[PDB]
């Protein structure tokens, strides 16, 4: 209250007579040539020794040291000049200049008045009457030197002795002009103490004080001396004092004087004495009352006049900054600034501690950004050509450096607080606040300007930095307050059905496992916040593009908020499976959109292989599962609808039939579902690759199982083109498989993906061989039939250069005879085949088919019924009558035949395979041992027949020899010196004279012209008879002793009558070729055992039935005992 009613009269004085009424006085440098005296303090003026100041326009005549002494302006001292000069009446005149200058100041200016009235809140009558009072202090005051004085007389000290006592009663009197006044009386002493005080009243500077000090005398001599003189109290002495000597207050002693008759004196009085012409001592530093009315104003202006509303100022430049007000306000501030000196800046930072209160009102925060740069400019360039820092310059602020340090933090830190939720502060719907924010980062840039320049701050907080945190702030408030109010948000903002727009289940708002929605609905809220910060905040808030992209920021933020929430959902999903497989699959692809717009281009996320499939994964795998499934009963359905279509062929020339087609569509349309999704993590797509070469490899065996199955059914030999169609239904989908293989990044795949399809490739394979051998089988039957009928046909062509023209016919038509069974078979079945198979097919057929036929053949026809089976039987001892060239040719030109139609001019088999077949090798070495020399046979007889030794069926007594093959030391041949021992248990019990003697005999090739037969002397009645009798055989030279065999057979000698056969054993060369010599047992069979190769010689050698040696050997192997003198039959 004190400093405002102090405030509201000094700035009703400082505006009444604004101090811009005044005039300045023109000195001139003036010589007072003759003595003159100064119109401020009366004193001389004289010569060059003491010049004076001459005003023109004051006119005025007084010291250098006076003419700024000279007080008043110069209309005032223009005045005081002329009634110096003569003419007083001016004085007069420039007193009502002062009342018609406040009178027009009024009149002309009322608002002033009223407004410190308003501001102040004073009424209209005591304003008028508080104005009658600083009136009357410039209108009473108008040319005043009405001097109230006020004396203490204090004390005094070295006074003279005039006393009653011997030492003085000193009192005093004082005086100012006419009137006079006195001190009571301090007694007995010459230093006495009054401390007492007179008031006067002065109406002249040239005035004197007269102060005069008396003994007290009240004694006869005083009462006589009252009648002669005034002073009756005996006087101790004076001092005499100018009145323009004072001012304000004082406090002084003066040596005292002489005056009367009765006068000694000595010593000195202390007079305090004050001087009323002060006034408004009282001053707060005008700075104090420059606040106070500033502050007052303020209030006024934004809260009285403007309702709280910050009118920005009637203001003039960038120092806007330096006018605060409209003009009469303005003028308000100014006055007293100027009146009373208050420098710009203090009613600057005044101004904006002020704003402060009101920041948050529009426009404000690039006004305070204004001010502040100026205050900044201020303290931190103006007068820094001061040595002083900026810091200490801002210190010596009157203001206060503190006070105004406090003030920015505090707005700084209320700046932060608005922008740590910029969206929800400044919101982009208002370019207004959009504005505001600018100008308040311009502010805070101002005040980290501040803070750096003024308050000398190395590191205070950063501009950038400060707000990015703010930012930041204001992102993650979104971001829980979306997460968390999904539904309420994606509600109100975009939802698909109005009903959806309210507060849906907090499940809902944030996450749920019935539904993907939720997540939809989140991404587009992302999507339209990332807008937002790129499109309304990036561009309004650019003040540090480099630092501050709000875009970037906000769609960094949102995602890594959202990525987390977006996994654990996934995770949720995925143990429930509420939602249908499709629906993850379609927000795989709005997720995958997603982060391929907002977020794979941020560095931060192009350094990595996204890591949202993982998410999806499992509901991938879900879907291949489903998938799996019904492609499985697709397949059996496929399968089903084409067998019941009988597998037709998908065209004559389309090999395979329609469930082959159906089937790689079918894994087409599921593999490009996959495809489709393009995940970015390779492993997690080498894993659907993995699942899925399962589901084809399953799938695919299926059916080829299924077919496999079905393929023996089929290969009876009328549906024949079914059997063919499956064969290419295989093949067909090894070649499609190859195909989807490739399809699915044939050598890229992963490599058990690949290991699956390369497994289940090699199982189709397999699959295929079986299908083809299982085909060829079934027609076996006809084949060995039809073969049999050739052979039949070919036993009535026999060796034609033995027999007549109708079976030496020629070696064609015997062939096309013996061939017609089979080339009817043939040609059209291979014709069909090869209009109908797949060439992998009918290369497994025809390979199968061929071996079958060729060893059907072999055995049916070169080995055949038509001559063993006869030969080894009670049967003809065939020569199948004779197994010519005839029968060579004819079948050697069939087999060709077959091989030409088999090889069907390369559509069939390669006349490589057929060349070097194995089955056509064995069947043309067949029919070489046919045509072979005698000894060839008989040495393929003796090696093969090796068994002839080991075993025999029931034995009729056994021969012990002992055989040597010498190596013959006479020739270098072999010769065996077989010593026959004994014979032992002879089943011989003959009816004459039984006389034993044993025969042996040598077997093999070269025998011609060689002694094949040795016999012993005979021994009488004796059935365990000795000889040790020494024959020797001859071999060949050239056939080794293992083409050769002994074969031993004891006889019973009857000269004149017939020697008789006792038995028979076989005893190899071969052994005796190892031990060189051999005593041996031999077991006396009663035949000689063979093999199918004894017998297939036997059959060549009995042929040539006319060949002395191959006789003799089919004779001596055909050799046997009779049963007579000896029991039992004999065995094979």
């Amino acid at each position: 209250e004190e400093l405002k009613n102090h405030v509201y009269k000094k700035t009703l004085q400082a505006l009444i007579y604004p101090i811009s009424c005044t005039t300045p006085h023109n000195f001139e440098v003036w010589t007072a040539t003759t003595p003159t005296y100064c119109y401020e303090c009366e004193g001389l003026l004289w010569g060059i020794a003491r010049q004076g100041m001459r005003c023109t326009e004051c006119g005025v005549k007084c010291h250098e040291k006076c003419q700024d002494l000279l007080n008043a302006d110069c209309l005032q001292r223009a005045a005081e000049k002329s009634s110096k000069h003569g003419a007083e009446d001016r004085t007069q005149n420039i007193i009502m200049v002062l009342k018609d200058r406040m009178k027009i100041r009024e009149r002309n200016k009322p608002e002033i008045f009223e407004l410190i009235q308003e501001v102040f809140a004073v009424t209209k009558s005591a304003h008028t009457q508080q104005m009658k009072a600083v009136k009357q202090s410039v209108l009473d005051g108008t040319s005043k030197w009405s001097a109230k004085i006020s004396i203490t007389v204090v004390c005094a000290q070295g006074l003279q002795a005039k006393d009653k006592t011997g030492s003085s009663d000193p009192y005093v009197t004082v005086q100012v002009g006419k009137t006079k006044k006195r001190t009571k009386t301090i007694y007995g002493n010459l230093n006495p103490v009054w401390e007492e005080n007179f008031h006067f009243e002065c109406h002249n500077s040239s005035d004197r004080i007269k102060v005069r000090v008396w003994d007290e005398d009240d004694d006869i001599k005083s009462r006589v001396k009252q009648r002669f003189k005034r002073e009756s109290d005996d006087f101790l002495g004076q001092t005499i004092i100018e009145v323009r000597t004072l001012s304000g207050e004082m406090d002084v002693w003066y040596n005292l004087d002489k005056r009367t008759d009765k006068s000694a004196v000595s010593g000195a009085i202390r007079l305090h004495i004050s001087v009323e012409i002060k006034g408004e001592e009282k001053v707060a530093p005008y700075h104090v009352q420059y606040t106070c009315l500033h502050e007052n104003l303020f209030h006024f202006v934004t809260d009285v006049q403007n309702n709280g509303v910050v009118k920005i100022p009637d203001a003039k430049g960038d120092d806007a900054w330096k006018v605060y007000y409209d003009e009469t306000a303005q003028e308000i501030v100014d006055e007293f600034a100027m009146r009373y000196g208050v420098e710009s800046i203090y009613q600057a930072m005044t101004h904006f501690a002020c704003l402060s209160s009101k920041y948050m009102c529009p426009g404000v925060p690039a006004v305070m950004s204004t001010l502040l740069a100026n205050i900044n400019a201020y303290y931190a360039h103006t007068t820094a050509s001061t040595n002083v820092s900026a810091s200490d310059r801002f210190a010596a602020s009157n203001f206060g450096k503190e006070r105004f340090v406090k003030l920015l933090d505090q707005l700084h830190n209320s700046l932060r607080i608005d922008l740590s939720m910029y969206r929800n502060n400044f919101p982009a719907s208002s370019p207004e606040r959009l504005q505001d924010l600018k100008s308040t980062v311009d502010l805070l840039t101002s005040i980290t300007f501040f803070r750096m320049k003024v308050q000398e701050l190395q590191s205070p907080p950063r501009a950038s930095q400060v707000v990015k945190d703010c930012v930041k702030a204001c992102l993650n408030s979104t971001y829980e307050y979306i997460f968390n109010n999904c539904h309420e948000l994606y509600g109100r903002e975009y939802q698909t059905d109005p009903a959806k727009k309210g507060e849906v289940p907090p499940e809902e708002q944030g996450p749920s496992i019935k539904n993907l929605d939720f997540w939809s609905k989140l991404i587009t809220l992302i999507v339209s916040i990332i807008e937002e910060d790129k499109n309304s905040y990036t561009p309004c808030l650019n003040q540090f593009p480099q630092e501050l992209n709000v875009g970037k920021i906000s769609a960094e933020v949102m995602w890594s908020l959202f990525a987390q929430d977006m996994k654990y959902a996934m995770e949720e999903h995925d143990k429930h499976r509420l939602c249908k497989s499709a629906d993850y699959m379609n927000l795989h692809f709005k997720v995958k959109w997603l982060y391929n717009e907002y977020v794979a281009e941020l560095p931060t996320f192009k350094d990595r292989v996204p890591e949202y499939p993982a998410w999806f994964e499992p509901f991938v795998i879900q879907w291949l599962d489903e998938n799996e499934e019904v492609s499985r009963d697709f397949l059996h359905g496929a399968l089903e609808r084409d067998k019941k279509d009988g597998f037709q062929q998908t065209s004559e020339h389309a090999l395979f039939s329609c469930s082959v087609v159906d089937v790689f569509s079918q894994l087409n349309q599921s593999f490009e579902i996959i495809k489709k999704l393009e995940c970015p993590d390779p492993q997690i797509v080498g894993h659907y690759m993995r699942r899925f070469a399962k589901t084809i490899s399953n799938v695919l065996l299926q059916y080829a199982d299924i077919v496999s199955k079905d393929f023996a059914s089929y290969c009876s030999k009328e549906k024949e083109k079914v059997p063919c169609i499956l064969m290419n239904n295989t093949q067909q989908l090894r070649v499609q498989l190859e195909k989807m293989f490739e399809a699915m990044g044939g050598k890229e795949l992963d490599a058990e993906a690949s290991g699956t399809l390369k497994e289940l490739q090699v199982k189709l394979n397999n699959v295929l061989d079986e299908l083809s051998h299982v085909f060829a089988t079934s027609f076996q039957p006809h084949i060995e039939e039809c073969v049999r009928q050739m052979g039949d046909i070919l036993s009535q062509v026999k060796g034609t250069g033995n027999v007549p023209a109708s079976a030496c016919s020629s070696v064609a038509q015997d062939a096309d005879n013996v061939l017609q069974p089979i080339m009817d078979l043939l040609d059209s079945n291979l014709t069909l085949f090869a209009k109908i198979c797949e060439k992998t097919v009918l290369k497994r057929v025809l390979k199968e088919l061929w071996k079958l036929v060729m060893n059907t053949m072999e055995r049916t026809i070169v080995l055949p019924p038509e001559f063993l089976s006869k030969l080894k039987d009670h049967m003809v001892r065939e020569e199948a009558k004779s197994l010519t060239p005839k029968q060579c040719a004819v079948v050697e030109l069939a087999l060709d035949t077959i091989k030409q139609y088999f090889h069907a001019g390369g559509v069939g088999l390669k006349k490589t395979f057929l060349e070097k077949s194995p089955d056509l090798q064995s069947l043309r070495y067949a029919l070489s041992l046919y045509t072979q020399a005698t000894d060839l046979l008989i040495k393929t007889f003796v090696q093969t027949q090796s068994a002839q030794g080991s075993g025999v069926e029931d034995p009729v007594g056994e021969v012990s020899v002992h055989v040597e093959l010498f190596t013959h030391p006479g020739t270098g041949e072999q010769k065996v010196t077989v010593k026959v021992v004994a014979a032992n248990d002879l089943k011989w019990q003959t009816s004459g004279i039984f006389r034993p003697f044993i025969e042996v005999n040598i077997v093999g090739p070269q025998l011609s012209d060689k002694k094949r037969k040795f016999a012993t002397k005979s021994k009488n009645n004796s059935w365990a008879p000795k000889y040790n009798e020494s024959f020797q055989f001859s071999l060949s030279a050239d056939a080794g002793p293992e083409c050769y065999e002994l074969q031993v057979c004891v006889k019973d000698y009857c000269f004149a009558r017939e020697d008789r056969t006792v038995g028979l054993a076989v005893l190899q060369l071969r052994e005796l070729a190892q031990r060189g010599s051999a005593a041996c047992w031999l077991p006396l069979g009663r035949r000689i055992h063979m093999d199918d190769t004894g017998l297939t010689v036997l059959r060549i050698l009995s042929q040539r039935s006319n060949d002395e040696v191959a006789k003799e050997f089919v004779k001596l192997k055909s050799d046997t005992r009779s049963a007579e003198e000896g029991g039992a039959a004999p065995a094979p």
